[PDB]
Parts: structure tokens; sequence; C-alpha cells
């Protein structure tokens, strides 16, 4: 059977998952998602409620992102260019608490990142523009909204990144990861 | 609030959305799906279980489609290029049977279809090339695949189409609308 090979990251629970592109004269054809493979390589079940589409200019930093009450677990890809796409555990009593993983996800590989309920999220713009796509678990809650600052020193993130970034004000005014609202 | 328009075409269960894209100097952003708002307009819950992504040339043509068991709702839209979308209605005890509606998507303007259970669906390339995206409320079951050819001359429909279009061998072998497998 063809369908999507799934890879766990150093933090397990962080999976990435590579599709299956099927060409023909037409041009192409692939499944994007797949509730049974996705529910197996998981584990338990998922309900998807809200898809997002963002656009940002070559530097661009988005993050370091989660939601304390209403928290999303999240699925992501870009459709267009190339990012730098990190998880961050925030969970106090995971024995990988302050720590985090990254991967290159492009227009091209077509490689997604499962992040579940429990992390910040963040990504950097590689090229020119780069358009990034998610499914989360549940909805929008801006009172629940909170931040961790890019380049915080105790996480010491691997950014592959040339110039300073642009970020919004609110990211820019992240909190230290030392007093951030974290999960148990 | 901020969300979603809402459309009935002239076939009422086909809707058709346009979402707004909140600018500011890193880019763009959209909620490109929210359950709250889709299950409001619809009118009645769904659950969407498989996410497929296509990439076509100018001319091409995929239709007319349908899975007569697993029959799959379907909510789609361009992220790339331009098509002109189509919705048959194929219930025999629809008051529409035999009907049709189509819009223009794009990448620009972002509107999407849903495209409810009972109904063929096809599409047509009118940019130099398009990438078409839809949400299905059932998985793929080959078994189950129907096709009616785009052309057939009672259902008339008016694509806006200069040369001959590219098909696959199944679509350009494709039935006759009245000797074609339907829904009650
Ligand atoms: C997040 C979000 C924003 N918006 C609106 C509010 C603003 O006018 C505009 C941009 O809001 P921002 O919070 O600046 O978007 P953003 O792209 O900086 O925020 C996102 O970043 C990702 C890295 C995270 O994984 C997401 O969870 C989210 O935090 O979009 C929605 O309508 N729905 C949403 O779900
Ligand atoms: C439809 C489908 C195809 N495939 C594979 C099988 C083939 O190798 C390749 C292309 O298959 P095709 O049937 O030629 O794809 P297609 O793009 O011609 O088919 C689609 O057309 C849309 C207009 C309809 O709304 C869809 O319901 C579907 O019928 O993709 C999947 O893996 N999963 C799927 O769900």
């Amino acid at each position: 059977s063809m369908a999507m090979k799934a890879t766990r990251l150093a933090i397990p629970d962080v999976i990435l998952f590579e599709p299956r592109v099927f060409g023909d004269d037409r041009g192409f054809f692939f499944e994007s998602y797949n509730q049974r493979a996705f529910e197996e390589a998981c584990g338990h079940p998922v309900s998807f409620v809200q898809d997002n589409h963002s656009r940002s200019a070559r530097g661009v930093l988005r993050g370091l992102h989660y939601q304390i009450r209403q928290a999303q677990g999240k699925l992501v890809r870009a459709t267009l260019g190339e990012v730098f796409d990190v998880a961050v555990d925030l969970r106090r009593g995971s024995p990988t608490f302050g720590q985090w993983v990254g991967e290159r996800l492009s227009a091209e590989n077509k490689r997604q990142m499962w992040i579940p309920a429990g992390f910040a999220h963040g990504f950097v713009v590689l090229s020119e523009y780069a358009e990034f796509l998610y499914k989360t678990t549940d909805f929008w809650a801006p009172e629940h909204e909170r931040c961790i600052v890019w380049n915080d020193p105790e996480l010491k993130i691997d950014w592959p990144l040339q110039d300073a970034p642009l970020l919004s004000e609110k990211d820019r005014q992240g909190k230290a990861f030392a007093d951030a609202d974290c999960f148990p």
C-alpha cells in the first residue's frame, strides 16, 4: 500500500511525516492527510477543528507560541517555499522539558510535523517567501495565548538565520523561558 | 467578529465561501477552515477524514467524479492559479436533478465550494498551472469510483475552455449521464 512514512523525533511525541507523490502527464496527486494513518502513527484519536494559512517574507520569524488553556495540537506543512520549524517541550514533568526539535519543511520535500498539546511552536522563513498551513485540535483563544522569546538563552535554539528576524511586536516582547507559564 | 461570508448557490445545498485575509508587515494570515462557522452555515455536523492535494497544467480537466458508496462530501479551494469548479446534482429525487453550478476559484480570491454527498465534481485549469486542495468526509475507495464524461450533451456544462482538455484515460472513457449510476 501507498501512504506516509512516519518518524519519531528526538522528543518521541514529535513526529515527522513524508508523503508519496504520484506523477502522471496531467501533473501530480498526493494525500496530504489520512486519519487512518495519522491515528495509527499517533496511537490515539484526534479531531481537527480549524485550519490556518499564512504567508511570510524571508527572515520573518513567528513564535514561540502556545495556548495555556484550549491548548492546540498542531499538524503543520509548507506549500510555498522553505521554513525551519521548531517544537519546544514545555511539559514540566516530561524528561525532555526545556528541549526542542527542528526540521526543514518545504513545498518541495512536502514533509510535515505533528506537535502535541504541551509544546511551544515557531518557524523562520529561509526562501524569498513561504506559505505555511496547519490544522489544530482547538479554536483560537487570544486570552489564553502565551509567547516565549525566540532567542532565549536557556533554550539555545540553533536557528539557521543570517540577518536579524522580522517579528510582530508581541513576539519581540516574548517572555523569558524562566518566567513563562508552562504545562504540567 | 471576523469569519467567512457564505452564499448558497443556485442549487441551495452547494455553498460558496469567502474568507477574510488579515495583512501586516510580515505578510498575511487567514482561517482556511473553522468548524463552528462551517457547521453553522451547513446546518449539520461534519467530520473530514482525508485531505488531498493535486497540481495540473493549463487545460487539464479532472472529472466528473463521485463514489456511489462511501460517498464523499467535499470542501475545495485553489492555493496556486485559477480553476472553474463544477458540481452536478446526481440525486434522482432532488428537484434540481441533472442541474449543475460552477464558480471560478483562485489563489487570489481564496473562495471555496462545499459539495455534499450526492453530487459529481470536476474542474478545469485556466492558468499556466493550478494547485487544488480539498477535504473529504470519507476515504478513497477505487471499487466505488464512478465517472460521467465532461462534455455530456444532456448536462451541457458551459466550460470556459479554449482548446481541447487533457484528460486521464478513465475520464476520456466516462459514462454518458443517461447510462450513469445515480443517487436516490
Ligand atoms: C492565530 C490566529 C490569528 N488570527 C488573526 C489575528 C491577527 O489579526 C492575525 C495574525 O495573528 P498572529 O497571532 O500575529 O498570527 P501568528 O501567525 O503570529 O500566530 C500563529 O503562529 C504560529 C507559529 C503558531 O503555531 C500559531 O498557534 C499562532 O500562534 O490573524 C485569526 O483570525 N485566527 C487565528 O487562529
Ligand atoms: C483520489 C485518490 C487518488 N489517489 C492516487 C491514485 C492515482 O495513482 C493518483 C491519481 O488518481 P486519480 O483518480 O487519477 O486522481 P483525480 O485527481 O483524477 O481524482 C480526483 O478528482 C477530483 C476532481 C474529485 O473530486 C476527487 O474525488 C477524485 O476523483 O492518485 C490516492 O492515493 N488517493 C485518492 O484519494
